[PDB]
């Protein structure tokens, strides 16, 4: 439903259910914070200009994060191969020893 | 290193000081917001600001997703660690008690 | 306490509590068994002679068998070893990966 | 292979047929029962062949704990591999729950 959103001076409107406005007003927060920072770093000082550039930087930075993510999960899913390979070795061990059978003279 | 290049995001031509090793990553992020604020645009009086406003609003919100899927991952494994190391501590334990013992005899 | 034991023809007097009553009617079948298979494969015919080799022969079973239970339990925690090896992997791929901080342009 | 080697036990003599590979095994076990029947001989109308009936006894009994020890161990890992197992499952099955999960956006 509409919502007025309030960031670096600016006021939008952004269509939003009532279960997402707080996810809003967090990125709100978060958007009006990069922006603050970005700024106090970067000497532009035009909105328009900062808001370009904070958006080019979050994309790559989300492209980053979910590079993460994948490397999280490839390496353990790793992890649990080795889990597994190590359950197989116990079992294999198991019946080599255990199908000994006691030897005798005669 | 890092020189500015110029990158030109829906119209607009702006200058982005970026080191060579981090062009290629520049070039996605450019062509990322570009097909974002595109598909934006035809869904939604698209002042091209308010339109990039919106754009790195969803971007912080999908952000934040993202880093919560992490956390998430995370928060499980922890709980597989656990289980798995009580297991450890539980084996060395009978080993210790089934080693520990000793065979009789009748006389 | 005094138990009258039955083996091979013979007649056996051992001192054995009765809480090991039961593995004593055991490891006399046991040995009833082991005298009576000796004989139909080797073609000693003496009981004497029998009793020695069968008595050496369980020597070696049993010396074997220890060998067995400390091959079993150095195995094995050599497993318990690689369980704790992929468990502080997957502590230090984890700081690895979560350690890493998204990039920006400017 | 497999010759007579004469073996000496607690005063008698005999011949055990035995091949090269297994002679140590072989003095090793006489030395094993002659020492055993020494101990048992001073904790205990000493007929030799009695005695060694004695000893075959305790060591039949000796035997059967040992292999309990093993059968023992067995029991014990059969039970940690179960429960690895699960947590291995419950791993797979985590990761795969976490995994689909789908990024929203506002607008
Ligand atoms: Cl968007
Ligand atoms: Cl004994």
């Amino acid at each position: 439903q509409p919502v007025d959103i309030q960031i670096f001076g600016r006021s939008l409107r952004v269509n939003c259910p009532p279960d997402q406005r707080d996810a809003l007003n967090q990125a709100a927060d978060d958007l009006n914070q990069r922006l603050q920072d970005l700024k106090e770093r970067t000497r532009v000082t035009n909105t328009e200009q900062l808001v370009f550039i904070a958006a080019l930087n979050i994309s790559y930075e989300l492209a980053q994060e979910k590079a993460k993510t994948r490397d999280y999960a490839a390496s353990m899913e790793q992890r649990i191969r080795m889990l597994q390979q190590t359950i197989e070795q116990a079992l294999l061990e198991q019946g080599r020893i255990t199908e000994k059978t006691n030897q005798n003279f005669e």
